[PDB]
């Protein structure tokens, strides 16, 4: 089969599509192009041909095979934010990515994933006893900021554990994400005209400098440590690999940065959306509380509990299905292949529109929020909220642990109410790199009233 999509109007076809991505935002443009043309179609970002694909088969094929273990985006943009051939998230150098990923994978599983369940709970407890730092005079909690702070404290105490300014770093991380999102697919032209991107360059420097102070302190503690054997962690493993031949200071420094931003970027907005759903679905809220009563009671949550929390697990999955944050995935073809019907050349960019896929493929009631969608065991080839395979989410397992831990410890303690008739559907969302609340609007706050 030849490839669907707009006409290559002798050099205008590319300019409209890129411009449309810039104008609409990546996610809404993907959804536009998939709805107009097929669920498998072609478009251009800068020069290069990029396939925007919703079909479950193609998705599975792509994530399954090792010759798609790359992403893409502006080299100038990725250099600007420090992700050009450096971290793992947008590290598109195959070999350098291969050697860095294992550090992340170790830290996000085994004993650290077990530690995480109590670390995550104790952190939120701390922040729920200090709700004055986040609550209004009118009782309005800034949930986005609350979550970001506990997510950061969580990430810090597990992976780095150096004292830091939560509030400041959370703002800096937000700044870094805006820059990443802004520059990821900007054309080379953009990067010439300097007073159009110095803005972003500063956000990156703010965060990078802040983290350099922390890794600096972390370095000094490692040098003077007696029992280096016992107290290992993600940041230390990296630093010791650099002390062997294995890694570069620059790369270490970006990996530590990337581990600290991950959850604040994504967990916070996911749990935010999840809380607005609990607020407007009392049917489900009850089921979850009943489960928490049965399973946990008034004991501190423990690793053994999380597998038993079945209703919440379905809620989490249905929330990510219905209202995702990470609704699309960027990949690149490293070898030629046939994919469903169509040929895909080496170097061809790919955007997997997993948000659309979860409304077109397997589920009984795709366009409404119900746990009926997860009453029958969902095959993992029709529902990839995290992705899978050799480049799937490195946090995918621990993320689920973390989300259960915070939803338990919060709902245990508080009823959550939304302002006005607001719901996830009515919130004004930006749909660019990720899918998240437009924070220049308001009515995003919530109210926390106790239980008993
Ligand atoms: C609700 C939470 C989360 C969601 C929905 C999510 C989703 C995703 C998705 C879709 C990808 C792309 C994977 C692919 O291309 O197949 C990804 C990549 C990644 N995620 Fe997450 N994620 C979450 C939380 C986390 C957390 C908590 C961490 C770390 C602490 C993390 C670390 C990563 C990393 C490092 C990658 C890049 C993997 C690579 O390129 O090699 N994620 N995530
Ligand atoms: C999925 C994705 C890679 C992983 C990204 C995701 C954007 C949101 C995000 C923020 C983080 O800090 C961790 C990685 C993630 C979860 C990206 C959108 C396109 C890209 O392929």
């Amino acid at each position: 089969s030849s490839i669907p999509g707009p006409g290559y109007c002798m050099g205008i076809g590319p300019l409209i599509s890129h411009g449309r991505f810039l104008w609409m935002g990546i996610g809404s443009a993907c959804n536009y192009y998939n709805r107009v043309y097929g669920e498998f179609m072609r478009v251009w970002i800068s020069g290069e041909e990029t396939l925007i694909i919703s079909k479950s088969s193609s998705m599975f094929h792509i994530m399954k095979h090792n010759h798609y273990s790359s992403r893409f985006g502006s080299k100038l943009g990725l250099q600007c934010i420090g992700m050009h051939e450096k971290g793992i998230i947008f590290n598109n150098n195959p070999e350098l990515w291969k050697t860095t990923r294992p550090f992340f994978m170790k830290a996000l599983s085994g004993p650290g994933l077990v530690r995480m369940v109590t670390v995550c709970a104790e952190s939120l407890k701390t922040h729920l006893d200090r709700l004055e730092e986040v609550t209004n005079e009118s009782g309005y909690v800034d949930v986005l900021t609350l979550l970001r702070r506990v997510m950061l404290d969580t990430s810090n105490t597990l992976f780095l554990r150096i004292p830091l300014d939560e509030s400041a770093i959370v703002v800096k991380i937000q700044g870094y994400f805006d820059a990443w999102q802004a520059l990821l697919i900007k054309p080379d032209i953009f990067f010439k005209i300097s007073w159009l991107y110095k803005k972003y360059e500063k956000s990156v420097k703010d965060l990078k400098d802040a983290i350099e102070v922390l890794i600096a302190e972390k370095r000094r503690r490692i040098s003077t440590e007696e029992k280096l054997e016992e107290c290992m962690d993600f940041a230390t493993e990296l630093i010791l690999a650099e002390k062997r031949g294995d890694l570069t200071r620059e790369n270490v420094n970006q990996c530590i940065l990337e581990m600290l931003i991950a959850a604040p970027d994504t967990m916070s907005v996911s749990l935010f959306f999840m809380l607005f759903l609990i607020a407007k679905h009392p049917n489900v809220e009850e089921a979850i509380i009943k489960e928490i009563q049965t399973v946990i009671g008034e004991r501190d949550i423990k690793i053994d509990d999380i597998q038993k929390l079945k209703v919440m697990e379905n809620f989490i999955y249905e929330s990510m299905r219905y209202q995702p944050v990470v609704d699309l995935v960027m990949r690149k073809a490293l070898e030629d292949d046939v994919i469903d019907g169509y040929p895909v050349k080496k170097g061809t960019n790919i955007i997997l529109n997993i948000g659309r896929m979860h409304r077109l493929e397997f589920f009984p009631k795709p366009n409404e929020f119900t746990l009926e969608n997860f009453a029958k065991n969902v095959p993992y080839r029709y529902f990839q909220p995290f992705g899978f395979g050799p480049r799937g989410c490195a946090g995918k397992y621990i993320a689920m642990v973390m989300m259960k831990a915070i939803l338990v410890t919060l709902l245990r303690r508080f009823h959550v109410k939304t302002l006005q008739g607001q719901c996830v559907e009515s919130i004004q969302k930006i749909h660019d790199l990720s899918l998240h609340p437009d924070e220049t609007k308001n009515m995003l706050e919530m109210i926390f009233t106790p239980r008993n």
